[PDB]
Order: structure tokens, then C-alpha cells, then sequence
């Protein structure tokens, strides 16, 4: 494969996506077809992401983090979508949105708690941020009504960092909590095998101790990650972009022949540049913003930027390699458009940057 | 406020700022003159010269700065950003002529033509003796040009303006970019000494596919001008004059321009690295020009009524843009991406 | 709905559309999604499109047909693939690929023999557009194979074109020699009987030796049915979606829909103009390659935005958007290098 | 050429498409280029459109009209702007947006005294819909006062009809009215060589017998002509989407690349007819008597995005000469963009719909 173009991100994270590209490869892509069929994550592979170290890029090494930053996580993501989308989405709810909130908005206490079995992927993870869903102080303990819709690793996460109405308090749910329980799993089009469902809230008793940051400075705790996660999880669009070329490019080469019609092989090279120029354009978009997020500098506009963008790019790629295979197209062409999709479903940035420029 | 942070580190940050603030106070107050009169302000020669980005990519031993092409690239935006035309006859002398000779001329040549051609004294052009026949059409900087990079089949030369021979026909009149003169270049009976041939004979086309790519991704900066000369147009105006629609068109705006920095400065930096590479050179230029022609049309657009008189830039940002894009592009990316996965 | 432009088009075609719609809703519509999911055409369809008298639409009326044109046989396709794509294929694949071939390159001995019971439903065609036929005498002896046969299965009657330089015959499916394999489990157009016809030795006599564009402009309807389907969903999703809480979200969504109608109502304009054309025996070579290719893309980006609108409820494996993205591709696959061929037609002509 | 679609519109149809085309071939495709450059409207053409009988196509024949339809109408208008944009977009403002609202809002007093000369040419129209103008009634006379912007052949107009506010009112204005001047012409980016300033009124006296229909039903009068006004016009797009292929098809005979060129010349012909079907179905509609609101604004916006994005691929074709002032390709562009800003734009005209189409399924 060589429609990679290089970075120069340095020796870490050119280690850090080859040793995930070789996993991906060898315990993802095998299982890639099998689940979106099936409709359901294969279990066995989070021990494995966590002994490969990858369930906390950016959690500290203390609870057995890898204490990187969100470039090396977008990318890790990358190729863990590459291999799978829908196994890419699983991992980057469990790892960024679940893991990452507990590491920085939780207590020294909270993070020694929840983080180790995380990280070594005993514990699976989920968040559940977008009110359905109110919390009642009652004395020492709080009591939980409501409903959570759309939630990844929903039906098999032990921690789940959850946002409710109190005006907003965010809490840590356990599985075993009186109260807390799950819906049947979404059948959905796409991202097959990423397993999503509703949570049930009836008069779910959280302790006091389990409250995430300070009470009604949720949206605050919301707001925190929302923006670095966010971009770590366009890491999803660029895997997909990735697979598409991973499709594209052999068979260009297996269809080049003398029984080739006249101009279907320039033809097929110009729709292979527009590819490599998208992909590594979108690429290059997101890791800078990804940079930027670790050099802690205000990305709230190119942050959504680089999701809308790479998220309807992946969706059009995809749609491009199902063309250009035509007929031939067996091939996994189907399915990554399929996927594709859920990423991509413009004011926020508008909005936000004529107010800035007032 | 629509220009994001790629934080390129001190000193380059140090150079926008300065070619910003000589951009703003210099060049664009005559941007719509240069237009008007389909001329280049010549005295502008001698100020980049003294202002010393005439030879960015250039050694420090020839009055250069010793920079990189990323540099090099970021100066051509802010410069193109006053004004496409000026930028794109910017970018012919300091990257296609100047560092031509940078990387290909022997120690001589270089000590000979490279300090004047910095200086701003001398204008750069890219299209026993040596005996040159021939033509050469739609070369930048052409007219005035003293001293040029030209390729024939015998291999690169260097040609200076008072050569028995060479002579140049009436500039162009183009749709865009005027007051960028480009002209014919002429040779009847040309005699060139033999210790003007650049590098090696025979081995031209190394030289010519060289700088093609610095070429590329040097005056990709155009594009990059010209889209935030788009936005420091629009943004302004879409407050004289809130609603839903226009705040989304702002933001495709601001999301394109800043994805075709990313994308460039990328490239650039990557050849800064030595790990320059034909198509990414060639991806990151079509990327970025087919980006610029069409915000300028959204910029026009956003504008309305007075988007369309020639006494806003808008129109001109268009007619500006409209050269970066004149499928060979795409047939070397995928040809090279090809070759590189056999 | 009100999303589809009127085109004046005249009293026979406009109650031709308005049958078949009703029919479509009450008949078609209920069955779609089963249809999908089983990958079984319902072979009760056959008698009431009969019945409904839109089996041979361009058939002459001598032989029950309508005796109508092209652009009447389109229109008839959209409606019925607006309810389900599917069943669309296999109908125009019937009615018009197998029917028309026979009407327009059929003997009158051929005409009287294999139409009436086509017409009706009682017989099921298909058309065979690797296959070679050898001249014995009274008899054509053929043998290969052809693949991807919609109504392949099930047909009674296939009209099959092989090499000599070509010659089209009528297949009985009582024809010695002649076989189906199992048919087709494909990822879309679910419900539309397709499989490999098998030649070993086929005897065919020479009384069924027969003497495509027209035909292939008709089964652009199907992009055309899909796309409206695209908008009997979207549409009424928008007013839902119109709430106290919502959102600058509305706005956009107007737009949305702004941009569907108009490619909706632009891609029917250019596929009936092409119609119309062939009616009046126009050459529409390029022009219908070019509605055929446009049509079908405009589909699928249809079906991708139908998606995009309805959000998490569009992404659900149950609702029929999943079904037209499926759909629409197949269209695509099958009408695609095409614009190569336009393009050389033009600049050969000039 | 044999990149036009025959859509079997009739005999009388495609005899005037005729005698416009070779009318435009012979006396307007000369001077195009001239046009634009000095960005003046050559002014014996007004006179020649006349005896052609292209200025009154869709008036009656008792005032020198066709006679004829409004899609016949945009057929000439998509002809005569196939060889010049500019004068395309004046004959449209005159022939259509002036001509055709007196033929439908004037009495017959109106249309005996104002038609005649329109149709042949002697005078020059123009529409003013846009508020900023303010009218007052004063007995038997009226008096005016504001300014209208942007109105094509406003320079050389020796009638108008004037839109106006009432406490919204249509006047028919006169050059010779006393209060009623004419700022400089604008300096435009394309469409140059079509007159267009701004109108000024300054205690601008019109007689009572010039109000045009009801007083208090202008909106109905504005909204009325902007339906048909955004039909015909939209053979604007249309004729330089086939200026396009006009200069990009014979370009490609005098010159892997070639199968490229093929697919780009596929794309820009389905475009084209694709187009021209969407806006001729339209048109048809409107002389059917069938109210199209939605479908009149979708048309317009539909051929205007196509056309500015094919007069890009033109000059792309072309390559170094699409860039060169001596061809026309530079032209096209800047003329097409008009179209997109022009008779509201794609902004609102999107909305229109949309709006349009999600009440009615309430
Ligand atoms: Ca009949």
C-alpha cells in the first residue's frame, strides 16, 4: 500500500499506527465481514486492544495509559476503522469518549477506580451525552429517572459515564446498579457489529461519590472533551477513506489489461487521484486540528469542521469505489458506504465564527 | 479572525507577519491598478529585494534567507492575498528562476547571477557556444525578465536579456492575473556561451522534473492567497449588510480554506523534509486551485449585486484564480500512485 | 404529495399513471418490504398486472395489448417501482424488455402465438441480451449459457440473442435443452427473480428465429420510481421533525427538499423528453444512454440524502430507505464508461 | 453543430428557432466580443430585432406581436443569447419583463399608445422591481420619489413600468417625465454592453391614466411577471450552456487525453438537454395556463448553477487560450454568474420551494 502520504509525526506515532495497522490486520479485517453481517462484536478482542495498549492513548501511564495525545489516538483509530468501521466506532466510544472523560474529569479516586480495568480492557465503556434523563439529590446518594437513546457498547458496557438533568451533573454507572438496565440492540443499516441500544434509568440509586465533576457544571464537562474527542473520532471517516483505496487501488491493477476497453485505465487513474488527493487532503486537515488539540489551543470550529468534512468525504469515496468496481463489485465496497453514512449523520461554525468577527 | 493555527513555529510565523504588514501597506492598495492597467508596479522589485523574500529557499551565502518551501509557500499567500498578479510574478522570479539555479547551478553560476536576482535588481523567469532556435510561449515575468531558466533539446540554459538572438513578443492580454506580464519568448540564432549550460547535458529533464514539484507546491500559496483574500472580502461585508443560509456558506468557506492550508503546508513541509514526492507536489496544487475558483464564486455570491461590480475585488478574485487550474494533474497522480503499487 | 410536476402529457397517459398508482398503493406497497426480505417475487402479480392491463403497454390491442408508446411504458415503471423497485425490474423486464422485442421484431405467426398469454400473465417473459447458435437445417442448435436473467426462474417465454453475426430466437421454457440454475440472492433488487439460463444442445426450430434503446429508456422509470419514493418518505418526515423546540435546523431542511424536487422533477423532464422522442422515431442514441446514466445517479444520491434526512431513523435495517440505497445501486452498476460512449458519439458526428 | 435535442416542439416553434439562430449568427455572434469589451449596447439592433419580430413574442398581433408563447419566447431568447449573453439579457428585459406586462396588466388604451413602438423597436423597455420608491396620490397626477437599483437598459429606456409604494402600486413610466432621472451605468463584471443603472425619481409626476392595474395589487402585478419573467429568462443559461459546446466541440477536432476530453463533452451535453427539457417542460406549463411558482424558480436555478459551472469546463477546455481575451470562454463566465445573483438569488429561489413545497403538504 503506498497512498499513504507521510507526516512526519515522528517515531512514536509511525510506531504506534504500524504496530495497529498489524493487529487490525491480522485479528480485525479477517472478522470484518462476519460482523456486519452477524450484527455482533466480537468480545474476545477487547483483552486484546488492551494487552496491544491502545484502550487509553491518551489516559495517563499511572492506570496504565499510554499518556499520548489526540493525534496519536485519531490515528490509532484510523487504522483500527480501516480494518473495521464498525469495530473502529466500539473502540472509540470505549477509549476516547468513555476513558478520556474519566481521565480528565474525574478525581484522583475515581480515576484509580474505573481506569485500570478499562484500559486493560476487562471493563468495556460507553458514554451517553445526547434532556431524557433527570437526577434527584436525595441525601447522601442520588436517584436516577429517564432514558438514553443510541448508546455505543450500550448493551455490554460495566462503566458508563452518563449526563443528566439536576442544571447538568454528569455520573459514573455501573452495570450492577439497582435501577440501570438495557434495551434490545439496535438492527441498524450500517456499523453492524457495533453494538447500540438504549439505557434505562428507573429510580437508579448513584452514590455520591460517583458524581463527575461539579454538580450543574455538566455542560461544562460536556463541553470539555466534546471538542478533542470529536476530533479523535474522525479517525472513523479517514479509516474508512483508507479502505476504500485499499479496494480500489489492487483492483486497478488486477483490471489493467490489453482486453481493456480503449479508456476505462485513464479514466480509472484519474478517479484513483481524486481519491488520493481527498483521502490525504482530509487527513491532513484533521491531524492538524488533532495537533492542535494536544498543543491546547481553542479548536471549536475546525474541530466540527474536520468531522463534517471528513465524514462527507468518506461517504462520496465510498460511493466512488462502488462505481469504479461496477459490476465486479463479493468485494466490502457495500458496506463501507453503509457505514459511512452514520458519521455523516454547518450553523455551529457559521454562527460561531460571525460572532467572533462582531 | 477565519485563519486557524498550524503552529509552524517562531521564526515562520515571524515571516507571515512581515509579509503581511509590507502585503497590506504596499501591495494592495495597488492590486486594482495593477488589474486596470494589465501592468506590474516595477519598484516593487526592489522592495521585496530589500524586503529579503526574493530568495527564501536560497542559501544565506547569496543574500538568501536559507529557508525552507514551506516558508516559501506561506510568503506567496499573504502576498497573493493583497494581490494574485503581483504573487504570481513573485513566485516565477523567487522559487521557478531563483531556486532553479539554487539547486542546479554550478558554484560559479550561482555567485554570478543568484546575488542581483535576490537584490530585486535583476528579474527571474522560467520557460564552444550553444546555439538556441526556437520558441517559447506563456512564460511569467517574460518582458521584463533579465536574466531566465530555459529548456531545449540538445537540457536546461541560462539565459540573460542582452543575448544576440533572444527577443520577446507583446504580453498577453488574460482574462485573470493581470499585471502579471507573460510573453513570448523568441530565439533566432541565439548564441549561449557553453559556460551557461545548467547542470549536467543530457540530463535536463531531472532538472526540469525537479523544481516542477517546488514549483507546485510554492505557488499552491496562490490558491491559498486568493481564498483568504475571499474571506477577508466577505466576512466584513455579510456583517454591514445573521440569517441561516449565509452563516453555512461562511462556514464552507472558512472549513475549505483552512483544509487547503492544512493540505499544502503538509506538502511543503514534507519536501522541507526531503521526502518530496511528485504527486502530493501535483495533488496539493489542484486541490488548492480548484478550492479558490469556486469560493471566489461564493464570494461574488455572498457579495450579491455589488459582488459583481467591477469596483469590488471579487470579480477579479475569480478571473485571479481561474489560471491556478490551467487533467494532467490527475493523470500524473494516478499514473505515479500506479507505478508505486505494481 | 405534490411533489411531482405535471407535464401535460394527455388524458391516456395521465389516467394510465393514476391506475397504476392506485394499484401500486393498494396492491405493490403492503408487500415491499416482504418482498425484500424474501427474495421471492410474488407470483400473484403477474395475473393482476394483467388484469390491470399494463403487461403490454406498447403491445398492439389485436393482441390484448394497449397499443400505447414509450413514454406511457416509462411513466407505468415508475409508478410500479415507486412502490417497489424490486418488482419493477421484473415487471419491465416482462412487459417490456420480452413484450416489446416480440412486438417489434416478431412475425405475425410469432405475435399471435406467444403475446396473448403474455399479455395476460398466464405466461412470464425475460429477455437474454458466450451463446452460441449453429444453422442444422429446420433446426437451431444452441449452446452456452447467459447470466443475471431477470424473470429467469419463472419464465415461460425468453427472447435470447446468440452468436452466429447475431441472431435473436424465442425460448420455450419446454424446449429441450434448455435449463435454469438456482436463482440469485442478491444484496438489492431483493424479490426479482434472476438466475443463469443453461444451453446444452438446445434445439430450437426455425420458426422461432427472431427478425434495445427504446427499451433501455423505459427502465430508466426505475431511478425515477426510486427517486420518488425518496420524496413519499422525506416529505412527510420534515413535517414531523417541524417542532415547538426546533432547533436554524428547519431552514436547511427546506432546502434539502428544495434541491430533491428539483432534481426529481428535472431528471423525469429529460428521461419523458427522451420518451417522447423515441415515440416519434427520433434517433436518441447518445440521449438515451445520457437519461439512463443521469437518472440513475441522481437515484442514488437520492436515496444517500433520503438517509441523511431522516437521521437515526433512516439508519435502521427496517425502514425502506436501506431498501432504495440498495436498489438504486444496481441501477447504477447496470447502466455503467458509459459517458465515454456519448462523448465519442458526438464528437464523431461533428 | 449536432449537440442540440430535437424535443419535437412543431413546425412553428422551429421556424422561428430558425430565423432567430441565423438572424443571431449573422448580425449578433459579430459583435460579442465588441460588446463586452467596450461595454456598450450596440444600438441598431433594437431596430432590427423589430422587423425580425422578436420583440413582441408573446404580444398580441393587434399591436405587431407573434402572438405566440412563452416557450417560443425563451427559444429565441436562449438563440439570441447563444451568441451574445449581454444583448441576450437586454432583449430579454425589454421583450419580456417590460413588453409582456403592459400586454397583460395594460388596459387597452395602454397597450394601443405603449406596444407599438416597443414591439418595433423605436422604443426601448425596461422593469423596476426593486421598498425604496414611495407614491402619493395628488388628484389627477401622482408623484414619485425614490431611487431603483440594478435595472436593465435603464439608460436607454424610453418606457418603463415602474413598481412603487402606495401607503404597492405598478406605474408605466416615461423618459420624458419630469423628476425622472438616470444614474451612470454600472461597470459590471460580465453582461457588459447591457445597460444597467440606477433609476431616480425626484418628485417624479405620473399621470393617473399610467398606473398600471389596481392601486394597492402591485404585489400581485410584481409576483405575476416574476413567474414567466424567471421562465424566459432562463433560455439566458441555456444559450450560453450551447455557446459552450459552440466553441468547445469544433475546439477539440483542431487539437489518453483524448478519451478524457469525450467524457467531459458527454457530461456538458446531458447537461445541456437535461436543462433545456427541465426549463422547455416549464415553459410549456406556463402557456398551458398552469401555475408553476415553484417549478418556475426551480428551472432558472437549476440551468443558472449548470451554466456557470460549464462555462469553467469551457475555458478549461480550451486550456491557455480559454484564458486568453480574443476567445470567448472568459466571457461565458463572467456572464453566466449573473444568472445566479440576478431575478432573486439561488439563496432565495431554494427557499421559495422548499417553503412553497412544504405547504402544500401540510
Ligand atoms: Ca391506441
Amino acid at each position: 500500500h503506498h497512498h499513504h502520504m507521510n507526516f512526519g509525526l515522528g517515531e512514536e506515532i509511525e510506531a504506534l499506527r504500524d504496530t495497529v495497522r498489524r493487529f487490525a490486520e491480522s485479528r480485525i479485517a479477517p472478522l470484518a465481514a462476519e460482523t456486519d453481517r452477524n450484527n455482533q462484536f466480537p468480545m474476545h478482542l477487547w483483552r486484546e486492544f488492551g494487552e496491544l495498549g491502545v484502550l487509553g492513548i491518551t489516559a495517563p501511564e499511572d492506570y496504565g495509559g499510554a499518556g499520548m495525545g489526540y493525534l496519536a489516538h485519531c490515528i490509532a483509530m484510523e487504522e483500527i476503522s480501516r480494518a473495521s468501521a464498525s469495530i473502529g466506532l466500539s473502540y472509540g466510544a470505549h477509549s476516547n469518549l468513555c476513558v478520556n472523560q474519566i481521565t480528565r474529569n474525574g478525581s484522583p479516586e475515581q480515576r484509580a477506580k474505573y481506569l485500570p480495568k478499562l484500559i486493560s480492557g476487562e471493563h468495556v465503556g460507553a458514554l451517553a451525552m445526547s434532556m431524557k434523563l433527570a437526577a434527584e439529590k436525595r441525601g447522601d446518594r442520588y436517584v436516577l429517572n429517564g432514558n438514553k437513546m443510541w448508546i455505543t457498547n450500550g448493551p455490554d458496557a460495566d462503566v458508563l459515564v452518563v449526563y443528566a438533568k439536576t442544571g447538568i451533573s454528569a455520573f459514573i454507572i455501573e452495570k450492577g446498579f439497582k435501577g440501570f438496565s438495557t434495551a434490545q440492540k439496535l438492527d441498524k443499516l450500517g456499523m453492524r457489529g457495533s453494538n447500540t441500544c438504549e439505557l434505562v434509568f428507573e429510580d437508579c440509586e448513584v452514590p455520591a461519590e460517583n458524581l463527575l465533576g461539579t454538580e450543574g457544571k455538566g455542560v461544562n464537562v460536556l463541553m470539555s472533551g466534546l471538542d478533542y474527542e470529536r476530533v479523535v473520532l474522525a479517525g472513523g471517516p479517514l479509516g474508512i477513506m483508507a479502505a476504500c483505496l485499499d479496494v480500489v487501488v489492487p483492483y486497478v491493477h488486477e483490471r489493467k489489461q490489453f482486453d481493456q476497453p480503449i479508456g476505462e485505465f485513464q479514466l480509472m487513474q484519474c478517479k484513483l487521484a481524486d481519491m488520493y488527493v481527498t483521502f490525504n487532503a482530509s487527513r491532513a486537515y484533521v491531524y492538524a486540528v488533532a495537533a492542535a488539540c494536544d498543543r491546547g489551543e481553542t479548536t471549536r470550529k475546525d474541530a466540527a469542521g474536520c468531522i463534517l468534512y471528513s465524514a462527507e468525504n468518506a461517504t462520496q469515496m465510498a460511493l466512488q469505489a462502488i462505481q469504479s468496481l461496477g459490476g465486479n463489485g463479493d468485494y466490502p465496497t457495500g458496506r463501507l458506504l453503509r457505514d459511512a453514512k452514520l458519521y455523516e449523520i454547518r450553523m455551529l461554525i457559521g454562527r460561531e465564527l460571525f460572532q467572533e468577527t462582531r
